[PDB]
């Protein structure tokens, strides 16, 4: 009855279902498909072309938008760049033999930090192959003649699609404001054009949001018909103060040269409100993805947090204090004495998130690619269950999905020792770990922290900690390092921090002291020729403290001193002193040390 899991590298996911079946897509013609969210399989060839799985012959097909970025060159020197799609059913999409419905993928393309670009293709089926069909919007035009290094491509804007927009009377002629003084891009305020998502508001239109970084996130009406921006065509400000441009459309989040992306934004139908997810940070092990949360009423904004602050900086200033931050780097650890096997669950850098809302059931899923500690630069996909909280907000389950679901919680499941982490509001490449609270009979919280809680209704989880109130629910998880299924909570405040709890098996101090034994292993100790790491703290804060039986074979820290050449072998014994509370263990290791 054990969860079976089989993973697969796609970055930065993008989920769809299509019938029985679902789709996430990927960066680099990466795809994979699952019948369960557990269990997916990968069936792309990545950039390999031509007979390229998704695109075909990859060169020639997406030429449109090669000729501006995104092949051999610059960043993409010697290779192809094709990043961050979304793909979606369109029914409304008219086809060259004017039959209407069909796939639709937009892609983007990108050989600088500033320049890049969105296009799209179609197909019959949605696992391709996708046809071109034209490129939308583009960055890193420049306003006069000019190129970057190892490129030969003309930077000039009369090179993207903005003169035939001009023609066509859909844009006045160009911004100024797009340039600096010595004609350069300007993506202190505009975007770079990547991570293009697609999605359907309320009354059923179709709209497009896009952005990485530099200016922002911003977003665009589309045309159902011909998959093409209705582009706003003059300049202005939103009622609240949020830049519109012509071109570029409807800033919602960022700007100022800060994080930002892998924007991904829904309809709740139940709650009325549209939920944009956006990630902060850097995509690298040491560059601290965050996944972020906002909602707004209108699909155009203003997107604000539970603290009510807006997606959208006010200038170059750290950006940290916006936004839910729904998951950050961190380990439930498994320290000496828990159950299992490893150095616990983590993730390191997660983001880059789809979200698929189930219209049977309302279940929500987040869909994203993440790192994992001790592993570098390894990435795989993972799904967390969300759950509504009291508050319109979606709370991200601790625990990647496993078939679970909301159920009547019964207090006396609930009532125990938790370990809990705090994913906060800053962010770096530290990996947040667990401290120990426990939920007490008598409604109270103590431990590492101090405070009280409450189970409302059938699993609605309120809890207080130093007058900070965290909203969220009760839920069963896998917990696969105990490979049990567990009590467990999400809960968000109002000042757009999480906190997640996954709850320890019941122990006694004596019982604690006598698994922290049996698991302290010092690993082979018969032929020991380096130091030994000697653990002085157990799970649930036992602390070990050690002696050793000869301080000239091994220190009480374990620096261990061997004898010089041809002397005989040595031996020490260390004892471990093991105690959590009024309990106390012993264990001896039996020390052997090599000559050099
Ligand atoms: O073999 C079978 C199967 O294979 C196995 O599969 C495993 C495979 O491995 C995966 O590869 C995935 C790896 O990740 C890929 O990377 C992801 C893609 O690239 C991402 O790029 C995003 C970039 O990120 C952002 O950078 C952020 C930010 O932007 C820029 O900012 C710098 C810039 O400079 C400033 O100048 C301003 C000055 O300031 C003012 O004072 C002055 O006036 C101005 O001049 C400017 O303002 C600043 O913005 C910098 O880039 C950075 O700072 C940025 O948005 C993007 O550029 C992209 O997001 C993502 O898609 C990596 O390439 C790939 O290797 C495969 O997927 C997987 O299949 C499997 O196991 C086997 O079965």
């Amino acid at each position: 009855k054990d969860p079976q899991f089989t993973n697969v590298s796609v970055h930065d996911p993008s989920i769809v279902k299509d019938g029985d079946t679902y789709y996430i897509f990927g960066s680099h013609i990466e795809a994979a498909k699952s019948k369960d969210l557990m269990n997916w399989e990968k069936f792309t060839n990545g950039y390999t072309t031509p007979n390229n799985k998704l695109y075909g012959d990859l060169s020639k097909n997406l030429a449109g938008s090669f000729k501006w970025a995104g092949e051999n060159d610059a960043d993409s020197k010697g290779g192809f760049a094709v990043w961050a799609p979304d793909v979606f059913w369109n029914k409304d999409y008219v086809n060259e033999d004017g039959t209407k419905g069909a796939y639709m993928i937009y892609y983007s393309v990108s050989s600088t930090y500033i320049r890049s670009a969105i296009g799209y293709a179609v197909s019959k089926h949605i696992e391709g192959p996708y046809k071109y069909v034209d490129t939308i919007v583009y960055s890193g035009f420049t306003k006069e003649e000019a190129y970057d290094a190892n490129s030969k491509i003309n930077k000039k804007w009369t090179n993207t699609n903005i003169p035939k927009l001009i023609e066509q009377g859909k844009l006045k002629g160009v911004r100024a404001d797009w340039f600096h003084n010595d004609g350069s891009y300007n993506n202190r305020d505009f975007p770079n054009a990547i991570d293009p998502n697609l999605f359907y508001d309320e009354k059923g239109n179709l709209w497009m949001a896009y952005g990485s970084w530099s200016g922002g996130i911003f977003v665009l009406p589309m045309d159902k018909t011909t998959g093409k921006p209705i582009y706003p065509g003059k300049d202005g400000k939103t009622p609240d103060g949020r830049l519109v441009d012509r071109y570029f459309g409807i800033k919602i989040a960022g700007g100022y040269y800060q994080s930002g992306e892998g924007t991904y934004i829904v309809y709740d139908k139940n709650t009325d409100y549209y939920y944009l997810y956006v990630t902060y940070g850097w995509l690298g092990a040491d560059g601290g993805y965050n996944m972020r949360q906002f909602r707004s009423t209108s699909p155009t904004g203003p997107y604000v947090d539970a603290k009510g602050q807006s997606a959208v900086l006010p200038g170059e200033v750290d950006n940290s204090p916006y936004g839910n931050k729904i998951m950050g780097n961190f380990l439930f650890e498994r320290k000496v004495g828990d159950p299992g096997t490893g150095i616990g669950v983590g993730y390191v850098s997660p983001g880059h998130n789809s979200v698929y809302l189930d219209r049977k059931t309302g279940q929500q899923f987040l869909v994203f690619h993440t790192r994992f500690p001790q592993s570098g630069e390894y990435h795989e996909v993972r799904v967390h269950q969300m759950f509504m909280n009291k508050n319109g907000w979606p709370v991200v389950a601790p625990y990647r999905y496993a078939g679970e679901k909301l159920e009547k919680v019964n207090k006396q499941d609930v009532v125990g020792e938790y370990q809990l982490i705090n994913h906060g509001k800053d962010y770096s490449a530290d990996i947040k770990k667990q401290i120990f609270v426990r939920l007490n009979r008598n409604n109270t919280i103590s431990g590492d922290a101090t405070g009280t809680w409450r189970k409302i209704g059938h699993n609605q989880a309120e809890i207080t900690i130093d007058g900070e109130t965290y909203d969220g629910v009760f839920v069963r998880q896998w917990d696969p390092t105990s490979k049990r299924y567990v009590m467990a909570f999400t809960a968000l405040s109002n000042e757009g921090v999480s906190i997640w709890g996954s709850k320890l098996a019941d122990k006694t101090d004596e019982e604690i002291v006598e698994d922290v034994a049996s698991d302290l292993d010092l690993g082979d100790t018969d032929h020991v020729v380096s130091n030994l790491h000697l653990p002085t703290e157990g799970t649930r804060h036992t602390v070990i403290s050690w002696t050793t039986s000869d301080a000239k074979v091994v220190s009480e820290t374990g620096v261990v001193h061997r004898p010089e050449v041809g002397s005989a072998p040595v031996t020490a014994t260390l004892t471990a002193t093991i105690t959590k509370g009024d309990a106390t263990a012993t264990k001896v290791f039996h020390i052997t040390v090599l000559p050099y």
